[PDB]
């Protein structure tokens, strides 16, 4: 709890800690919607991690994020050290700047890539599946939900598994810091293990991301080798941490749900319409802006390099966008949500999220219909920047299932 300041009033004092709610124990998105009851203000101020503004509702979530000339990128993350020392690219960047790097980013992130993975993301999902299939039991966030997305982005990336444990590891410190690193500690870490890939991809330029990215030009001119680790490294983030903690969500909902699970089976043109809901319903981030000034933003006055939480998990559960917001409904006639942002920075890795987490839901159900929590398990959750499951046992009788 930091002292309050001078122009911040008392009654909009909201004491919620980001990476670590009070109704935690309830689920993550629970613990973070207490924010959305009928007692507390569209926008409050928490003193914890430092100090920051937190807009509650969809509107003013969307607002900020659309106005980019108050509310900038430039430090985008809470506490404020991580936020001043963040420099990636192309998140810590406004337009009209940021947009030249994001065209480059979409080359290798983008759908026309997610086209050319398709062979590969479908693999390597029914092949943990089938390993998976006859024990009847899994840990599933440790046996799918990272190696899936895990495998394939250091695929595209061209990086050895091998390095994945110390990868995941800085990335998790990024958004979920356990204490034992500093946000800039992580990120030094990170670049200093992709300098030299950046410079003999520069040397011999090949397929891979790293390549493409560091012989990539910007409106016409070449990256520096600076802003090329500076992209790498959102990218690794990005591929690390969203997509593996968002399909264990998903994947512990649909084992306490037989009913949910009976409609994709039944229906599975339904999938992609019911990965949209899921994506609103077990939404996970929440960064933030930084003020460029003095503004009054709905009756509030924020003050120039105030900070503001603009949690993009908030949007679709708040009963103002969707009705019912905590139910989830795969018919769900108009599914709104920020989950994968909103404004300039809109998600580039939106397109190969959604395609794994489709094939997931698909491959799964197709041979693993029938599964539920390990008897016993409480699941325990996670919040920070990017909120996620700590475990997620998962049993099954394997002669209800079949091979594909
Ligand atoms: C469920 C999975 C995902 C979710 C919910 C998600 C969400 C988001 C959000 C909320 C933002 C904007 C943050 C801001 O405005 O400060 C963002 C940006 C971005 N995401 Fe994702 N993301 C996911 C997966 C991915 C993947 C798999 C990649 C691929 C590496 C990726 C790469 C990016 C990039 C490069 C940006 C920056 C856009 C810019 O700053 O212009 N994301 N994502
Ligand atoms: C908030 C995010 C999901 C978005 C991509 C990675 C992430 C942690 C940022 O640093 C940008
Ligand atoms: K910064």
């Amino acid at each position: 709890l930091a002292p309050l300041p001078p122009h911040v009033p008392e009654h909009l004092v909201f004491d919620f800690d980001m990476y670590n709610p009070s109704n935690l124990s309830a689920g993550v998105q629970e613990a973070w919607a207490v924010l959305q009851e009928s007692n507390v203000p569209d926008l409050v101020w928490t003193r914890c991690n430092g100090g920051h503004w937190i807009a509650t509702r969809g509107q003013l979530i969307r607002e900020a994020y659309e106005d980019y000339r108050h509310f900038s990128s430039e430090c985008p993350f809470i506490p404020r050290e991580a936020g001043e020392a963040y420099d990636f690219i192309p998140t810590s960047m406004d337009p009209p700047e940021q947009r030249q790097f994001r065209a480059l980013a979409n080359q290798v992130v983008g759908m026309p890539v997610v086209d050319k993975l398709e062979n590969r993301i479908q693999e390597l999902a029914c092949s943990l599946i089938e390993s998976l299939r006859p024990q009847g039991q899994c840990n599933f966030t440790e046996d799918y939900a990272e190696p899936f997305p895990i495998r394939i982005f250091m695929l595209l990336a061209g990086l050895p598994e091998e390095d994945i444990p110390h990868l995941k590891y800085l990335t998790d410190q990024m958004t979920r810091p356990d204490g034992s690193m500093t946000f800039a500690e992580a990120k030094e870490a990170l670049y200093d293990y992709l300098i030299p890939i950046i410079e003999q991809r520069r040397q011999k330029p090949g397929t891979d991301a790293i390549s493409i990215v560091a012989n990539g030009q910007v409106n016409g001119r070449p990256i520096t080798s600076d802003e090329a680790k500076r992209m790498c490294g959102l990218l690794l983030v990005g591929g690390l941490d969203t997509v593996v903690n968002f399909l264990s969500f998903s994947m512990e909902f649909l084992a306490k749900s037989p009913e949910h699970r009976q409609e994709l089976i039944q229906r599975p043109e339904r999938i992609p319409a019911a990965c949209e809901e899921l994506l609103r319903r077990f939404s996970l981030v929440a960064d933030g802006r930084i003020l460029t000034s003095d503004y009054e933003f709905h009756g509030v006055q924020l003050k120039k390099g105030d900070q503001i939480l603009l949690p993009q998990m908030l949007s679709g559960l708040d009963e103002r966008e969707n009705a019912c917001p905590m139910h989830v409904d795969f018919s769900r006639q108009k599914v709104s949500h920020t989950t994968f942002g909103h404004g300039s920075h809109l998600c580039l890795g939106q397109h190969l999220a959604r395609r794994e987490i489709i094939v997931t839901l698909k491959e799964w159900l197709t041979r693993i219909p029938d599964f539920s929590i390990a008897p016993g398990a409480q699941i325990q959750h996670k919040s920070g920047i990017v909120s996620g499951v700590q475990a997620l046992p998962l049993v099954w009788d394997p002669a209800t299932t079949k091979a594909v």
